[PDB]
DNA sequence: AAGACATGGAC
DNA sequence: GTCCAGTCT
């Protein structure tokens, strides 16, 4: 693992390279956005926003999703990858905004959790993105990146790296630094073909010299 | 607690 | 024809 100020470099580094990262969903308001993060689960953004594109057209408030039959909700996001659990959740989640948060998208992340189909990275995002509540949420590539440059130990639970980031980074940065390392690793040190060669990090990192040797 | 959920894009 | 883009029971 490195040192808390090697981290805090990769960061200001990460921070320089993608000084525009931002949430990528496209969403008008909580509620669009809550829908939107639970279809990103293992799903790319791209084909989200697709998606969403006319899905907000025909929803726009829970009683519009729990008013359609089962069957046809799945069929309105049926590109979705895991559609069938996620139509469900959907439904089960607008039913509970409703019964237990006076409709409304409740803004805190334990909250947030109880909603079928919303665990901890989604509800990270949420209260982020939503509401300005700082929040790290680690999904896919926030692991990655952790591990490849030795922020944590390859064996880290997402809680465990989440608490790294949380214990470093001050709260007030926990926010925007999430949106970086996702840029970092959607962009850059991708999952597939990272871009060691060309990257500031590789001086430091442990994945990227071993890629490159 | 591993296992099932699952379409679509990038090679 | 693989590999990659979280949650639940
Ligand atoms: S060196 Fe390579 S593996 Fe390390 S962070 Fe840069 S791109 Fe990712
Ligand atoms: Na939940």
């Amino acid at each position: 693992m490195l040192t808390k100020q090697q981290i805090r470099y990769c960061l200001d580094e990460m921070a320089k390279m993608f000084p525009d990262a931002h949430c990528e969903l496209v969403h008008r308001n909580p509620f669009e956005l809550l829908i939107a993060v639970v279809l990103s689960a293992q799903c790319t953004d791209a084909l989200v926003n697709k998606v969403t594109k006319r899905l907000f057209e025909k929803y726009r408030t829970p009683h519009d999703y729990i008013a359609v039959p089962l069957e046809e909700l799945e069929q309105d996001i049926r590109s979705i990858g895991l559609y069938r659990n996620k139509a469900r959740n959907i439904q089960k989640l607008c039913a509970m905004l409703i019964d237990k948060y006076n409709g409304e998208v409740p803004r805190d992340r334990d909250e947030l959790m109880k909603l079928p189909g919303v665990g901890r990275k989604t509800a990270n995002v949420v209260v982020s993105v939503a509401f300005g509540v700082p929040a790290i949420a680690v999904d896919t590539h926030v692991e990655r990146v952790s591990k490849r440059l030795g922020f944590c130990r390859w064996d880290d639970s997402v809680l465990e790296v989440e608490k790294t980031l949380m214990k470093i980074i001050p709260k007030e940065e926990w926010s925007i630094t999430h949106h970086r390392m996702i840029f970092f690793g959607r962009y850059h040190c991708k999952a597939q073909s990272p871009q060691c060669p060309s990257c500031p990090l590789l001086h430091l990192c442990r994945e990227g010299k071993k890629r490159m040797r």
